[PDB]
């Protein structure tokens, strides 16, 4: 932070040559100054640079022209004006907020104007630092604790040591010494909520619209049983989406529920759509609590809002129906929801408390930037905070590092206030730019191409509503005025399907796009049999835009040419030579998209995952068999009119297909076909293997399954 | 990694002339020249700098005079050696082995000689680098994913944001990009222990002498619940020493399990003794199943070895007696175990498997140097490895941090080999060192000093046996041949008890000692009554023993020159400063000893944990009643009759006093009498406040403690 | 190859100073900076020269001007372009198959978009060799085959003769190794 601009010639001395006295002066103290081209040139340097800390002007020649654009873009930004016979306090000025030092053109001044700049400067930086890691930064400089662990001292052990040096040498000494321990009491302590750790809950809690707001540093895996072990007590019956995370179900496992699911739609595609209104109604409710075996009234409900395809619930719709006293929406997907209005109605915090319920989101901080594994908390509403506390002291770290913590808390410092507010509105502008650009680019070329996933037009810029009218979205009888597309969620397309769900004769997997894009370093967020995702994030720039756009022709260009494997997938062509030798891009797409076409993979899988096998008994009361090693394996062949004792998670889909206690019968048997046809299509190309977790492939190439003994 | 030493004039131009050259052509390619003043100073400079990293001589001069004193510092050491006349390979030389390269003096050949040394150099860091971390570094270098998550991008995000600059100003890119995901495949999975994490499992698991070893990376806290959930089935009985970690009382709130107690010894000073071998014999186990409401034959044991006064068993004895099919020795406490023949047959891990049993080492690895949460779970047997490893899976982070992993892959890099064996050798003899320094300044000075609390001569180096004809310790009837004391850990003693454990007319309690150092920013490692301990580790330097040492002698002459507290104190000064203007040092110290004196407080603390609170209903049982929040405050005085909700955690001494289902009857009164006593000693000086966890001081002064409702 | 065109003024700060940061940290990196007079002289310079090896240039005021002109002489030819307020991805570019990174105008850039260039020439360059001739320079930068023949070990023996040093001086090392 030292660049400072200078905007200027004005043909006098008197003006120019205290000018150059500070230019020297400034120099000597340190500071790298610039000089924009023109003003234009300077308001692009600000707007891109944060590093530029100070603007040097004469008052006359650009006050009118400069003071409110800047405004605009940096309100601490320092501003040093320097006076004419004119200059002075006119009325107009009296009204506007500014932080304005005045100052003359002198000769002999920088030394003293410097000084207190630097100290100006250090009051805005202490203003806007946050205040834990500024007292980490002042511990690193002034402290003298010696005769001291950790054992490697500051990373002093790394330094003689070549194979520590490696790690060291990348990290640091200020990376090695900020790993600190309880030690440095004077940054008050997490464990009490005391100090700067307060006030980080306290900024956060009122950042985010909670009531109260806890920081975990063990991702939303570790947020969900601190919820669940207080909200879930034993011999309670639970509403559950089916559409569960696995931590829920290590949960189930470790405590005496029964589980009643809340059912979700889906369509022939496969994608989820919402639990509908009538599964939040007291009559519906109530009719599966007389249906399901040893059923009470639930306790606590755990639903996935929104869902991952962007379908949000009316939330107030939900809390005014859903006669259950403790509702946890998991809403991992929607951290933002607080930073745009278009979400109004639509989130768990939106609003108010709801009287006679506590409400919880659990929030994967990590669609934001943050560090892997950061977690939030966010309570609406009260809990036992001296149950609630020991159940948090229970499950935390035995030893948590101090980055992390800070990381969080650095990440909100980062897309904070306007500048914050600016650069996610831009991400949305471009999103609607490269949609349209996928348009154009379909216009240009003869013959097939990519296409969009969405509305006819977007004349509109929020997420626009799926209705029951229209056709594009492929779900049945939607309800209307429900669900929404967050625009900065982008599908394509790839040949191989009909708008209808049923299958071309042409198709190109979109897994044979994956491998292009892999050779070439690009991932895709997500990939579906025809479908692949971009974010648009902050992250994003031109280059990047371009490199991805130019990559999706070039995939095209190559694929057209139909390219030797052994030249555009050279790795793939060294796993094994003479099968891919004479192999062109096009056959090897073929094939495989035979294949998907013969077996007709998508009816089987849709129908799979549209009935339930069996609950023979719960997953907990299987576990307790597990727990006296009660288990054998038999083959996949022999399940039928078995106990499973594992989930049984296969990919594809990549949901759970059979809970442990669950048994397949012949009301559920397309389970088991679905399951032998993964097998069998997946066993004819290298690298193209099957994938079914809970199964495990004999040395022989039988697959087994763990069931429970009789 | 580029120094590169020169030792030599030779008085021929012939020889000087190549030297010259390649001096200047090795300088043209980075690195930098260092001259020792002579051979001895080189040995210095390799012995203390790891970054010398070459060495260039005339073969004749030097090779008798060398070679072997370089290999014995490091034998991946690249040397250098240029031929005269005489030079060539002489019989004698066949048997060594070094790694030798020969060259000879001649210009022009520095820059060919300098590719085969770079190119050599980096075959020896490639084989001396773990190949995971390697493997990132190149990643890092090479790889180009845009379009990408984390949100940060390499950490740019950070950079347009002065408060995010802070946070990546002082990390930097590196620190930034090392936090990666799974999309980076190519460094295998830690989830199937493949490709580099199998790798280092097998050097763990062989350095570390395991059958298998686990990388844990939140704690022993965490290993131990891995190990708990699987081995303590519900409804079985458990031995637990009653000296346990709070995890374990976290374990038994979630398990349904009944603990007996392995009962340890205690001294007069409060110093915790050895379970003795009567507890571990068939016999007395199965009197106290006799004697235990609902007891059963244990199922698993938890035995802390060593206690951390250094107390360690006859391990042979316990795995040979313990008629127990699972042991879990919690050896947090002795990590370096298989590094020192002075612990054999005194340690979990030492010899073969124990025919019959399952037996467990976890450890904290963070008396050694590793970043906090660093844990190691050490089998020794087998598991059910698909219950094992579905335990583990359903307890791991939801983002685990890569460094982390790296931190304690790297910890033992630097520990590896001679070096690292030489290190903890330096260590040994240091210690002993510094120990008869403090005998000598003892002698030097007039009047009262600090003393050792060690054996009377200490001849031998090893860990000294305590014996029960030896008064030195202050334990009472204590089994022979079966304590051993570390050298480097250093007990002193402050004035105030006798080697009794009767009182002084005088003393000076050892918190007086820790304020001091502690405005001297020196941390005591552990401070008891009268006691305060140093560890000698590897960071100890020249310097620190000298600031430290000085520290000491300086106390002494401030307490006897009674400097006023306002002048020796000025923080805590600042606290109160009209309670502190005119008081000095030495009356602060008589105060608070003489409530010592008066309140006889050891007596009344050895008491209060030499019996137990009555159990009445078991710390699970407790739990469930707060489950459903059936609990109230009372006050303490109110408590007796009572059953106790929490854990109430006094300090001192700092180990639990009553647990959850625990009631004080007539039997175990001096548990109140203590706790009430604790209250009023306490409550006299600001800064010397009561600490009782599980009590809540309330606004008005008095204290309340949860109990279960009626 | 290291030689790479800056086509340059703009009139503001905020383009000519990250321009003049990124010419010192390539001057730094070893690539030799050529200046043509305009437009037409770096057409001229790209027909005749075949170490040009890279353009630089402001997107807007040049790309409607030179893709299609260069694209036209040599299409693996490395393109750094470099944006403003309505530089984007236009409908009308979206059917041409072109080598384009875009990159920014900014201080401190130089290191890694140096690296990246570097990185992509090679793999560049690497597409254009032909595999025997590329593998046989690889061997002679890394091998290292001692006691072996052919008898001149890599020329060794003609460097200490003056008759053979006639014949290796002129040829030189590589030749005598390949």
């Amino acid at each position: 932070m030292n660049v400072i601009a200078i905007l200027n010639h004005m043909g006098v001395y008197f003006k120019e040559e205290p000018i150059r006295e500070l230019h020297r002066a400034l120099e000597r103290l340190n500071f790298q100054i610039v000089y924009p081209n023109d003003r234009d040139d300077l308001l692009k340097l600000i707007e891109n640079n944060a590093r530029l800390c100070g603007v040097i002007f004469d008052w006359d020649k650009y006050n009118l022209e400069l003071c409110e654009e800047i405004s605009k873009m940096n309100e601490n930004l320092p501003l040093y004006a320097f006076a004419n016979t004119y200059s002075t306090l006119d009325v107009s000025l009296n009204d506007l907020r500014l932080q304005i030092s005045f100052f003359e053109y002198a000769l002999g001044a920088a030394e003293d104007i410097a000084n207190k700049i630097k100290q100006t400067t250090d009051e805005y930086i202490n203003t806007i630092l946050p205040p834990l890691t500024k007292a980490l930064f002042k511990y690193v400089r002034e402290g003298k604790y010696t005769f001291c662990t950790p054992g490697h001292m500051g990373g002093t052990a790394f330094q003689k040591s070549p194979v520590g040096s490696l790690f060291y040498d990348f990290f640091g000494p200020n990376t090695m010494k900020s790993d600190i321990s309880i030690s440095v009491s004077e940054l008050g302590s997490l464990l009490d909520h005391s100090g700067p750790h307060k006030e980080a809950e306290q900024y956060i809690a009122r950042v985010f619209n909670a009531d109260r707001s806890y920081m975990v540093t063990n991702g939303t895996s570790t947020a969900n049983k601190i919820v669940g072990m207080y909200s879930a007590p034993a011999g309670s019956t639970i509403l559950i989406d089916r559409n569960c995370h696995k931590s829920l179900t290590h949960l189930m496992m470790m405590s005496d529920v029964t589980p009643i699911y809340f059912r979700p739609t889906r369509n022939a595609y496969g994608i989820l759509g919402g639990i509908p209104q009538s599964e939040f109604q007291h009559a519906t409710i109530a009719k599966r609590v007389k249906e399901t075996p040893n059923a009470t009234w639930p306790v606590h409900a755990v639903i996935t809002n929104s869902t991952y395809d962007g379908l949000l619930y009316n939330t107030d719709f939900i809390k005014k129906t859903l006669d259950v006293k403790s509702i946890h929406f998991d809403s991992a997907w929607v951290p933002y929801t607080n930073f745009s209005p278009i979400y109004e109605g639509k989130c768990g915090m939106s609003g108010g408390r709801v009287e006679g319920k506590v409400i919880y989101e659990t929030q994967s901080t990590h669609l934001l930037a943050a560090f892997s594994q950061a977690s939030m908390i966010h309570v609406k509403g009260d809990v036992n905070e001296e149950t609630f506390n020991e159940a948090y002291m229970m499950h935390t770290t035995t030893s948590p590092h101090y980055g992390i913590v800070a990381s969080t808390e650095t990440a909100a410092a980062m897309m904070k206030g306007n500048a914050g507010k600016r650069l996610i509105n831009g991400s949305i502008e471009r999103a609607i730019k490269f949609r349209k650009e996928i348009k154009r680019l379909r216009t240009e070329s003869d013959g097939w191409f990519f296409d969009v996933w969405q509305p006819d037009h977007i004349d509109t810029t929020e997420c626009w509503p799926l209705r029951s009218d229209s056709t594009w979205h492929g779900f049945k009888n939607i309800d209307n005025e429900h669900m929404y597309l967050d625009p900065i969620k982008v599908t394509l397309l790839t040949p191989g399907m009909e708008k209808d769900g049923t299958m071309s004769d042409f198709g190109i997997p979109a897994s044979i796009v994956a491998k292009y894009l892999d050779e070439h370093g690009i991932v895709v967020e997500k990939t579906g049999p025809y479908n692949l995702l971009f974010l648009f994030s902050i992250g994003i720039d031109k280059t990047k835009a371009l490199s991805l756009l130019r990559a999706l022709t070039d995939f095209k260009r190559a694929f057209d040419l139909n390219l030797r494997v052994k030249n555009m997938l050279p790795s793939l062509y060294r796993e094994d030579p003479e099968f891919y030798e004479n192999m062109r891009i096009q056959e090897l797409a073929q094939n495989i998209h035979k294949l998907i076409v013969h077996h007709n993979l998508p009816d089987l899988m849709y129908r799979a995952f549209e009935v339930l096998p069996t609950m023979v008994m719960t997953p907990y009361a299987a576990f307790q068999k597990e727990l006296h090693g009660m288990t054998e394996e038999v083959y996949l062949d022999e399940m039928v009119g078995r106990i499973n004792a594992n989930m049984i998670l296969p990919y594809p889909p990549g949901v759970p297909l059979v809970m442990p206690g669950e048994m397949i019968t012949e009301e559920s048997r397309p389970v088991l076909e679905f399951l032998q046809m993964l097998c069998e299509i997946g066993a004819h190309y290298p690298g193209f293997e099957t994938d079914i977790h809970g199964a495990y492939r004999q040395a022989d190439g039988r697959y087994t399954v763990k069931v429970l003994k009789e």
